Parts: structure tokens; sequence; C-alpha cells
């Protein structure tokens, strides 16, 4: 119908509408080959076209944009299961992603379009079982969060809700690695003195995700954040700790590395003050921690010993650490 350079925008606009036709990959997969490859060549044009030319990029075609990306990626999900749709949602993700990032890319008039009802249409995919899908999705909330002071807010109450049903209520995610790296950042940029929402959502919510069975696929964003938490104010240390303490497996288990791990990340940036308050129960578990059963474990304690720091503190307090290093 159409052909690909006579100057003008008004076409720009015809391409971006021909990419709103959808096309069935799931129950029949030999359908529409000739025009799937149409469509999966506009898009990969206009990627092309957006990251490479400049001033394109008008009042008039941001809503056919949004619109693209819309009617392509808000969609329910299936019941790793990958996108059949991948083929056009990749270039659909990617595309949007280099406009988003543009160099000439209007914040203020892209905010029109691109409102709170369409993050929160965004977030539900998330929970996508594609991990690529999640992926994109990741880098396109960040850059949404960076660039719309207006809906930093939302974003962030957002988010806190996913994690509150994940733990809470039955609803399992698979999307909390994602979005547990996104509020790493979030963290880093809270003013300080921290409002008090923000030590209510650590202890609130944070610190109970050490608790779900499926841990381990988020753990190391989990820690991130938890440590990011005391590197804001280190006066939340005491209860995260002791929430730590808490949380830890009473049972003998190879899940007990990652909470070593943790616990050294806290303490390769703890404050001397805020050890000694924490140092004895802290030093009981890791008591147990050497003497375990488990080899991994025992030796993912004992390699404590090779952090300078944590010897350091240790000598500070020896007077009352000394007596809990066996009897």
């Amino acid at each position: 119908i159409r052909d690909v350079p006579a100057d003008q925008e008004k076409l720009f606009i015809q391409k971006l509408r021909q990419c709103c036709v959808l096309f069935d990959f799931v129950s029949d997969p030999l359908s529409d080959l000739k025009w799937k490859e149409v469509k999966r060549a506009a898009l990969s044009e206009m990627v092309e076209y957006i990251t490479h030319n400049r001033n394109v990029i008008t009042e008039p075609i941001y809503p056919e944009v949004v619109h693209m990306f819309a009617v392509n990626m808000f969609r329910t999900l299936p019941p790793p299961t990958l996108e059949a749709a991948w083929p056009h949602l990749q270039l659909v993700y990617e595309f949007f992603l280099r406009f988003l990032e543009s160099p000439d890319f209007q914040p203020n008039i892209a905010k029109k379009y691109i409102d709170q009802k369409f993050v929160l249409q965004l977030l539900e995919l998330f929970d996508s079982e594609d991990p690529r899908e999640r992926d994109f999705l990741k880098t396109t909330l960040h850059r949404i969060y960076g660039k719309f002071l207006g809906l930093r807010a939302y974003i962030r109450k957002q988010i806190n809700n996913i994690f509150y049903r994940f733990i809470y209520e039955t609803e399992h995610h698979n999307g909390i690695a994602e979005l547990l790296e996104i509020l790493g950042s979030i963290i880093n940029g809270f003013a300080l003195p921290l409002k008090e929402e923000h030590k209510i959502f650590l202890l609130k919510v944070l610190l109970p995700l050490h608790k779900v069975k499926s841990l381990s696929v988020y753990h190391p964003q989990l820690a991130y954040c938890v440590v990011q938490f005391l590197e804001k104010d280190s006066t939340l240390t005491e209860p995260v700790v002791m929430a730590l303490l808490k949380y830890w497996p009473k049972t003998h288990s190879p899940k007990e590395v990652m909470f070593l791990n943790e616990l050294e990340e806290i303490l390769d940036v703890i404050e001397p003050s805020e050890f000694v308050k924490i140092m004895e129960p802290l030093f009981r578990q890791l008591a147990k921690c050497v003497s375990s059963p488990h080899f991994q474990v025992a030796e993912r304690a004992l390699y404590y010993w090779n952090n300078e720091y944590i010897m350091s503190l240790i000598s500070d307090n020896a007077a009352k650490i000394l007596p809990i290093m066996f009897p």
C-alpha cells in the first residue's frame, strides 16, 4: 500500500497507524506472513529513522506513537513461557524506548498521553513471563520515572502495591526482581531526612520480602534496596538487621548463603555505633553458621574473616564478641 524519502511526517503518521493492526501469532502461526513482514519491516524502519535523523518529532506524532504502543502492548497475557508476538513487540518496545530517550523528547508534550492510566497498564505488563519483555519494561518505566515528575509519586505508590499483594494476598508476580531494580534507583533519590512513609515502606514491605519462598529469584535486588536504605539513613540499621535475623532460616539450609551475603554487604557499609547495637545477636547467628553441617554455609560465614573491615570491628569489640566466638 505505502512506500518507504519524500520529506513529510504525513506518511510517518501513516506508517505508525499501519502498525496498530494486530496479528495472530498464538493460534495460527502460519498466518498473514506477508503482512506481518510489512509491519515488522515498518517498525524496523521507524527505529532507524528516529535513531539517526533528528527533528521529526512534533506535537502531532506524539499521540500516534503512544496509541501505537498501547494498542500493541496493553493486552491480557498467556497462562518460562515466551511471547509468540515477539517479532513485533520487540520492535514496538525498541521504538518506544528510543522515542522516550530521543534528544528531541518533550516530556512537557508527552505528558498529555503518557498519563496515570498509561503507567498502570505498563505495570500490569511486568507480570509477563517473557524475560526480555520484562527487561524492556524495566528500562521503559525507569525512563518514565526519570522524565515525568508528575508521575513519580504514582509510580512509587503502585510499585509498593504490587509488592504488597505479592506478599500478603495470594497473588504472585515474577517481575519483582525487575521492579526492585527500579526501586533501588528510586531509593537513591529520596530527600534527607527520610520521609516517614519510606521508613514504613522499609519495615512493612521491603524487609518482609525476605520471607516469600521464591526469594532466590530476586534476592540480589532485594539486598541492593536494603543496603541503599542504610546508605541514606544508618539509623535504620538496627531494625533492618534484626528483621533479617528474625527471618533468618531457623532450619539449617543452603539459602542461608544469601543471608550471609546480604549481611556482609550491610557490614561492608555499617557504622561502628550501629554495629555494637547488633553485634551480639549478629555474632551468635554466625557462631551457628560457622558450625553448620551445610558446607557452603560454614564456608560463606568463614569468608567474613577475609573482610578486613569486619575483622577490625570484631577487634574493636573483642571483650564482648570473644566469649561468643566459641566458649
